[PDB]
C-alpha cells in the first residue's frame, strides 16, 4: 500500500494503483452513478497529454528524460491499456479538473513504471508541474472533448450512412407495392409502400448532413487558453507546436480558435451537436413508431408488413413477435432528448470566464452520441433489412377504400363526392356502387378515373 | 395628452387613459408578446389592493375618504370593468414590479373619477403611497397569483369532475363489449372495451387528487412580507387584517404564511402545481392517442370505436372526419409539458431573497391551467360523451383472434392446444370452430369457456 | 344576420363577417387560448391562395371572371386589410384545416364584395371548389409557413446583426479595462472587461450563422402536394406555375421539393430552426446572467458596470436600478426552449403521409422567432448600448487580488505559490508582501512579473 | 459452452453463465449503455419471484421440490449473489421482457445447482414454466419496480431527513448574523444570514412531504394482472397469496390494486414520483447557486460564507478552492430534470394496453432516485455541515448600505430621510453617522433600530 499527501491531508492508495490522491479525494467527493468517463474520453486525454508532452520538449521547458516517459505511457493509454485507473465519476464537481488530475497522476506513475522508478517518486514525474506543464483543466480537458466527440460522430456519420443505404433499399424494393395512406389515421388517398420508405430515406439525408457539420465547430480548439483565455504561463511556440502535434496525433484538421477566451467560456459547439442529434431522434422515433404501426397485428391489426423476429416477444402469449429493435430505437429517442435538456441546461449555467457544468454535458453528450450509434447498427442489421411486406393485405386496403373517391373529384365536384363518400362508409358499399346508383360517372370513367395507380403526379 | 413625471423624466399619457407613467415605461421596455397578463390576475390584484385599502382604513393609517374610493375601483375591476386598461406585457423585466404599477396607476386614476377629481391628479390619491401602502411588489403580486392560480384550478377540477364522470358512463356502457386487448401493438387476449375506459376513469381520479393537492401550498400567502420577508415597516395588525379580509374577498382559506423570508424566495408553489399538470397531460395525451388509434378508419384500421364529427376532416378527402377533439387534447399536453419546462427553468433562476422569472412562470402557469380547462370542457361534450362503439367489429377481432387460446388452455392441456393453436394460424379458422373440429369442447362449454366475462376476469374461464 | 349550412347544421353568421361556417365551427370546437394566428402567417396565407389562383387561371381551369376577384381580395389581405377576420385558435384539431379554411371562407366572401355580389352568395366564388382549387390543407398550409417562417428569420437576422455590431462597440470601448476573471465564481486571473465582450460578440456571429443556416430547408415547398405528397388532382403545370407566382410573390428563392411525400409528412426542417433558436438563446440567456451579476450592487456586490436605468426597479427601496432588460432576455430564453420542447413533441408525434400537430407546433415557432427579434431590439437599444464600466471599482479587484500570483507560477513553481497563496487568502496580506517574507522572488522581478497586463498572451 | 434453444433457433451459452439464451439475445440485440439494471432490481426482481415460487406452492400448483430450490436461489439473489448474471441492457426493446427472462434464466440455473443438477438442465427447473409460474413480464417486472423504487426512496428521505437537520442547525447558528439582503442582485434591506438558512430549511421540509407522498401509488401492485390486466388463468388465492408473501418479504404495506387493468397500463405512479424529485432538484440547485454567490472569493466577489475545501479547486490558480460539493449539486439537478423529459416522453408513449417502454422510464427513474440520495448524503457530510460566516464581511455591508435608510424612516419621516439617503449614496457615509451628523437620532436609539434583529422581524424597529 502507498502513502501520499496533499493540503487536505495524507492518504492510503493502493499500491497497483497508477492514479494519485487528487483523484482518490474526487472519488470521495463525488459518489454520484460510480460510471466511468467514456473510453473514448481517455484515449483523448492522453492525445492531448502527449502533444503537450511534446510541444514543452520542442520548447526546451520540459527535460527529454522525463517528456519521453509521458509520451510512452500516453502511447500505451492511447493503445488502451490502462483504461480501468480512470475512476472519476462522469459527473462531478470542480469543472472536469479531477478528470484532468485523474490523468496527469496515471501518465506519471505510469511514465515512472517505464523510467524504472517506482510509483509516488512524483519527485522524478511531476502531476501538476510535468504531465499538466503549460496546461489548465480548462484547455486540456475540453480540447480532449473535442476530439473525443468528433471521433465519436464520425462512427455516427458511418453508421448512419449504412442506416440511410439500408432505407434506401427498401424504397426501390418496395416501390411498386399499392396501399392505403393514412392522414390523421383516417384512410385517405393510394400511395406506395416505397414512396414512404423513401421518405424515411431523405430525411435521414438530412439528419446526416446536419450532424456533419455540427463537427465544424468542434475542430476549433483552445489548448493554450490556459486559467481564462488569456493564454498567461503559455508560450505562443508551445501553442503553435501543440496544436500541430494534436492535429497529427489525432489525425483530425484541428485549428486554434481565434479567440482563447471566447472558446474557453462558450459551450455552444456542444449545445449545437446535441440540438442536431435531438431532431435525429425525432425523426427516427417517428419511423420506429410508423413501422410498429404498419407491424401492428397480425390479424387485428394494420398488417401491411413484418418485421424479423429477434425474440419471443412474451411470457405467456405463445407465437408473440415484438417489434423490438424499433422500440429501442424510441426509447433512445426519449434519452438523447432529455439528455439535450440536461446539456443545455448546464450549458446556460456558465458563469463569467469558465462554465463548471461541462461535466454531466459532456457525459450526457457523449453517451446520446454512443447509444444512438449502437441502436442504429442494430436497428439496421437487425431489423430494417429484414422488413418484409404484405402486399395482398396491402392491395386489399386499396380495393375496400372510400378514399379512391378523391381521383373523382375533378370532374364530379367536391360537393356531389362528399355525399356519396358519406353515404358509402355508412352503408359499406363500394364507391363503384354508388356512382352507379347516382349516376354520375360512366363504368368505363370509373375504370379510367378510380384506377389506384395515382400516386404517380 | 397629460404629462406626467418621475426620477427617469417626463411623459405623454393619453387623458383617456387610467394607466400611468410606470406602465407607459413597462410598455415601451416589453414589447415583447402584446399579449395581455390574465383576467383572472387582474381580478385578484383588484382584490388584493382592496383588502390592503381595507386594512389599512382599519389601521387607521390610510385616510377613509381616500382608501373607499380604491375599495370602490378595486370592486368595479373585480366585477370586469377596467382590464382593457392593463396593458403590461406577461413577459416582462422587473420582476413583476411593471404589473403591481399596473394596478397601482388604474386603481388610483379610478379612485380619483370617483371621487370627483380628475385623472393624473396623483397629490389626492397616490400610486406607490396611498394604493400600494404596506406592500410592495413583492407580496402583492404572489399573493394575487396565489388567488388566480386557485379561482382556475377550481374551474379545472369541476371540469374535469364532469370528464371523469363522462368516461365513468362510458365504462358502464361498453363493460360487456368484447375485443382484442393489444399489446406491443400485437394481439394479445380478450378485453372488454368497458375496462380499458374504467382505466381511462381512474388515471383521471387520481390526475383530480393530485391537481387537489397542489393546492395546499398556495393557500399560504406572503402578504406583508414587503421587500424582503423581514415584513419590516408593516403593521403585524395590518398583517393578520389584510388576509383576514383577503379571505372573506377571495372566498379562500387562505392563511399567513409562518415564515414571510420563506415564502417570498422560494417558488415550489407554483413548480408544485405544474408537475401535477403535466402528469395530468401525458396520461390524457396517452388515452386520446389511443381513441385516435381505435377510431382509425373507415376501413383501413381498427375501426373500434367510433367519435362525434364535429367538422369536415379535410378538404380535399371526400367524406374525412378526423379525430379533431383527441387532437386538440395530444396538442394542448404539448404545450403544458413544454410550460412546465419554461416555468421549471425561471424557478430555479432564483437568487437570494427573490425569483424575478416570476412573470414568464405565471405566464406559463396560469396558461396551461386555462388552456387544459377549455380543452377538457370541449372534449368532454363534444367528443367523450358521443363516443359509440362497433362491437360487431371488435368481437370479429376475438373470433378470429389466436390468443384467444389462452382461455381454453386449461381445459384441454397445453400439448393438445399447441396444435390447434399452431393449426389456427396457418389456416386461419377460429379456435371455437377447431375446438369442435377436433370435438375437444362441447358448444354449450364454449359459450361458457369464450364468454365476454369470462376470459376477462381473474379465473380460467370455468 | 347570415345563414349558412354544413353535413353538420345550419349557423347563424354575423352580417359583418367574411368567415364562414367551417371557421365558426372550430371557434366552438377549439376554444383554447383565444389568441388569433400570427400576422405574418395570415399574408402569407394570402400570397398562397393568390399564386393558385394565378396559376389555375394560368391553365384555364379557373375562370378568369372569379380568380381576379380572389386576388384581388388576397392582395388587400397581403396588404394587411381583413386581418380581424381570421378568428380560429392557434392550437386547434384537424392539423390545420380550420386555418385553411379560415381563408377560404374569408377571400372568397370578399371576393365575392369586389364583384359587387354579397356574402355567402358561395355559389359565384366557392370557398372549396374554387379558392382552395388544386390544393390540399396539407400544402398550402405549411407552403405558407414556410413563407411565414422564412420572413420572421429574415428580420430576426437583421436585429441579430443590429445586435452583434453593439455588443462588438463595447469590446472595443472596454478592451483597457482590467479586471478580475472569475472561475467557479472564484478570483482566477485578470482579464479585459472588452475580452468578456468579445466573448459575447462571437458567440452572437455564430448564432447568426447557425439561424441563417437553418432557412435553406425552408425554401423548399411542397406545393401541390395534395393530399399525401403523390400530388393527385394537381397538374404538373399548375405545380410549375404556382410555384414560379409563389417565389415572384413573396420575393424568395423558393423552389419545388424533390420528393413531395417526404416534405408533406417530415417536420424536421421546423424542429431544425427551433433547435438553432434555442441555442442561440441559451447563449443569451447567460450573457444576461452575466452582465447582471457585473451590473450587481450598487455597493454589497460586484459593481464592474451599469446598465440604463429604464423603470423604477422597486416599490419601496428608494433609488432602486434593476438590470430588467437583461431579465426579460432571461424569461424570454425560458420561452423559446419550452417552447421548443411542445416543438419537438409536436414533431414527433407524426403519424404515417401527415403530422397533424403542425398548429401548435407553429404557434410556438412564430411566436418563438417573434419574441426574440423584440427582446433583442429593445435590449440592443435599451440596455446593452448603455453599458458603461466602473473602471476604478475594476481596478481595485486587480490589486487585491491573489489570483496575479498565477504570473509568478513558472518561476517560483505551483507548489511553492500554493502555499504563499493559501497564506495571503487567510492572511489578508499582499502576494508581493508575502514574496519578500519567502524572499521567492526580488522585488525588480515582482515589479514586472506580477504585472497584471498579462491578459494579453 | 452449453448449446441452448428456443422457437427461433440455437446459440452457444458458455458453461459458466447461469443465464440463458432469452439473455443471450437480448445482449445481442441491445448493446446500447452496456450498463447494468439497477441492483435494486436485481434484488426486487428476486423478491417477487421468491413470493411468487412460495405463492405456487402454497396453492398446490408449483412442486416443493422445484419452488424450495427456487426460494433458495432467489435468496441468494436477494443476499447479494448472482448479480453479475444480470447482464441485460436497461435501454432495451420487448417493454422488460428480456429482464424478465434474465431473472428467470438465472433463477433456474441456480435452483439446478442447488437441486444437484447441472445448469442448462431445464427439464427439472424450468424458466417460463416454474420460474415464471402465474406471472407475465407486465406484472413480474412492475411489481419488482415498485418495489426497488420504494427502497430508493426510503434511503432518500433519511439521506434528506439529515440534510434538513444539517440546514436547520445552520439556521440556528447564522440566525444573528445581519447581512444585506439582495433583490435583482442589487442591495435591498437587512436580513439575517439565518433567515435564509430557515428559508432552505423548509423548501426541503416540503421536498420531503412531497417525495413521502409520491409513494401511496406505488404501494398498489398488479401481481396476477398475467398479460394484460384481466389476470385470466392466475388463481384468486395465488394473488391473494403472493401479495401476503411480497409485503413479509419486502416489508412494505403493499396492497392488491383494485383495477388489474388499470394498474398494468398507466405509467402514472412513476411521472409522480419523477415529478417529486424534479421540483426538489428546483430547489436545492437554486439554493447551491446562492451558496456558490455567497461564496464568492476570496477577495473579488460577495465573499460572506466559506465552504468546506474538499480538493485542490484549480491545476494552475494557487490556492483556489472551488464550491465543488454544491457544483455536483448543480449538475445532479440537471440530470433528473433531463430524465423528467425521458420519463414523461416514455410514460406518454404508452399505446392500449400496455407501456413497452417501461425500461428506460425506470432507469432513468431509479437513476434519477440513487444520483440524488448519494448527491445529498455527501453535501450534507461535506459542505452543508462544514459551512462557515465571514460575519464581519456581512456587517460591513449593512453598515456602508443605504437601503438601512427603510428602518430609520418612521422616526425621522420621508422627507428629512429621501435627503439624507440622497446625502449617504453620493458621499458614500454610513447612515448612522449621518443620523448623529444631523443629529436626528440618539446614539443609543440607533442601536435599538439598527440592531440585527429589529431590521428584520415585522414591526417598525422602535
Amino acid at each position: 500500500y502507498r502513502i501520499e499527501k496533499d493540503f487536505l491531508g495524507e492518504k492510503k492508495i493502493p499500491a497497483d494503483a497508477y492514479y494519485g490522491i487528487q483523484t482518490l479525494r474526487a472519488t470521495e467527493n463525488f459518489p454520484i452513478t460510480g460510471y466511468r468517463i467514456h473510453e473514448e474520453l481517455i484515449r483523448a486525454l492522453a492525445m492531448v497529454k502527449k502533444a503537450a508532452a511534446l510541444a514543452n520538449m520542442e520548447t526546451k521547458r520540459l527535460p527529454a528524460h522525463i517528456g519521453e516517459a509521458i509520451v510512452a505511457a500516453c502511447d500505451e493509454i492511447i493503445a488502451g491499456q490502462w483504461h480501468d485507473q480512470f475512476i472519476v465519476d462522469p459527473i462531478q464537481g470542480g469543472a472536469g479538473t479531477s478528470i484532468n488530475m485523474n490523468a496527469n497522476e496515471v501518465i506519471a506513475n505510469r511514465a515512472l513504471e517505464i523510467m524504472g522508478k517506482k510509483k509516488g517518486d512524483y519527485f522524478h514525474v511531476r502531476p501538476n508541474s510535468d504531465v499538466n506543464m503549460s496546461q489548465s483543466t480548462n484547455d486540456a480537458f475540453p480540447t480532449a472533448v473535442h476530439i473525443a466527440v468528433l471521433t465519436l460522430l464520425d462512427h455516427l456519420l458511418e453508421t448512419m450512412e449504412r442506416m440511410r443505404d439500408a432505407f434506401a433499399e427498401k424504397a426501390k424494393a418496395f416501390d411498386p407495392y399499392i396501399k392505403m395512406g393514412r392522414i390523421h389515421l383516417q384512410d385517405a388517398v393510394p400511395i406506395r409502400l416505397g414512396q414512404e420508405f423513401e421518405a424515411y430515406t431523405r430525411v435521414i439525408e438530412r439528419d446526416i448532413q446536419r450532424i456533419k457539420q455540427s463537427r465544424g465547430h468542434l475542430y476549433e480548439i483552445n489548448m493554450g487558453a490556459t486559467a481564462v483565455g488569456t493564454g498567461l504561463n503559455a508560450d505562443p511556440r508551445y501553442i503553435e507546436s501543440v496544436v500541430k502535434h494534436l492535429r497529427e496525433i489525432s489525425g483530425y484538421p484541428l485549428v486554434g480558435a481565434e479567440n482563447l477566451v471566447d472558446a474557453t467560456q462558450n459551450t455552444d459547439a456542444y449545445t449545437e451537436v446535441s440540438a442536431a442529434l435531438k431532431v435525429c431522434m425525432m425523426n427516427m422515433s417517428k419511423i420506429a413508431n410508423d413501422l410498429r404501426l404498419m407491424a401492428s397485428g397480425p390479424r387485428a391489426g394494420l398488417g401491411e408488413i413484418t418485421l424479423p423476429a429477434r425474440q419471443p416477444g412474451s411470457s405467456i402469449i405463445p407465437g408473440m413477435v415484438c417489434p423490438v429493435m424499433a422500440e429501442v430505437i424510441n426509447q433512445i429517442a426519449f434519452q438523447v432528448i432529455g439528455n439535450d435538456h440536461t446539456i443545455c441546461l448546464a450549458s446556460e449555467a456558465g458563469q463569467l470566464e469558465l462554465n463548471v457544468m461541462e461535466p454531466v454535458l459532456v457525459f450526457n453528450l457523449l453517451q446520446s452520441i454512443s447509444i444512438m450509434n449502437n441502436g442504429f447498427r442494430v436497428f439496421t442489421e437487425y431489423c430494417v433489412k429484414g422488413i418484409e411486406a404484405n402486399e395482398e393485405k396491402m392491395k386489399e386496403y386499396v380495393e375496400k377504400s372510400v378514399g379512391v373517391i378523391t381521383a373523382v373529384n375533378p370532374h364530379i365536384g367536391y360537393e356531389v363526392a362528399s355525399r356519396i363518400a358519406r353515404e358509402a362508409t355508412l352503408t359499406g358499399q363500394s364507391v363503384r356502387d354508388l356512382c352507379r346508383k347516382y349516376d354520375v360517372l360512366s363504368d368505363e370513367e370509373l375504370d379510367l378515373i378510380l384506377d389506384p395507380y395515382e400516386m404517380t403526379h
